[PDB]
């Protein structure tokens, strides 16, 4: 029950992605209405989101929400293909856009480019009530510095949430990239309006509430709700989860 408690919280935190074709999104959709209730989230290629969101309806969970990922994996520095994925996703039926950065426009010193872009893909996803989520691939950054410089700038263009990562690149999340992420939402006084996301890193029940209790030390027990937190992560996070539920 401390475990325990924290396993059914996280299990109901998680964005549960493959691990994408027809056959798989549909038993994603599947794997997320478990015995003790739902994930928040699928993780999904939009392309397959009418799909899922018709599997998800016919199986009574229309509840749970679909999340999708545009500029991905790259994140290249074009503005243009960055926005036009953006806005098809929103089409496709999309809850929420996870933007990948153009984290080595940054890297390369150009800060102007991430700024642009994800304030450009903002404009659209608010437009359309859809989150828009960004991805800075903190295992590409690698530097405290630009860990921290690419969160500030995300969240000065807008980002509603802050990702670690895209699960495309070796290093996924750390305890240490993801306090440096959520110290940034701490300094600049922005908890209310921006939520936080590691990908990759947490595997067990005993990684996701060490995750959690990072959030519940920095900012309280109340703050990591469904809107500021999520697990980015796979079918094993989530038969961890249940595991030590029974
Ligand atoms: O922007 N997102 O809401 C969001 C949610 C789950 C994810 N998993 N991987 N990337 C993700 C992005």
């Amino acid at each position: 029950t401390d475990l325990k408690a924290s396993s059914l919280r996280a299990l109901k935190l998680m964005h549960l992605a493959t691990s994408d074709t027809d056959e798989n999104v549909i038993a994603l959709c599947h794997q997320a209405k478990t015995p003790v209730g739902n994930t928040d989230a699928i993780f999904i290629y939009p392309r397959f989101i009418p799909i899922a969101r018709k599997t998800l309806k016919e199986q009574g969970t229309p509840e749970i929400r679909i999340c999708t990922s545009t500029n991905f994996p790259h994140g290249n520095d074009d503005i243009d293909i960055a926005l036009a994925e953006t806005r098809a996703a929103i089409a496709y039926g999309a809850d929420s856009v996870a933007v990948v950065f153009p984290y080595r426009a940054l890297m390369a010193g150009n800060e102007q480019v991430g700024f642009d872009l994800v304030k450009a893909c903002k404009e659209a996803c608010a437009a359309a009530n859809v989150l828009l989520a960004v991805i800075i691939e903190t295992g590409e950054l690698k530097d405290e510095a630009l860990i921290r410089k690419a969160s500030e700038i995300s969240i000065k263009a807008g980002a509603d949430n802050i990702v670690t990562s895209t699960g495309k690149v070796a290093v996924g999340a750390t305890p240490e990239s993801a306090r440096i992420m959520m110290e940034v939402i701490r300094d600049m006084g922005v908890e209310k309006t921006v939520g936080f996301i590691p990908v990759g890193g947490v595997r067990t029940a005993e990684d996701a509430q060490k995750y959690l209790a990072i959030a519940d030390e920095l900012f309280g027990a109340d703050w990591a709700d469904a809107r500021h937190y999520a697990f980015g992560a796979s079918a094993s996070l989530l038969a961890s989860l249940l595991k030590a539920l029974g």
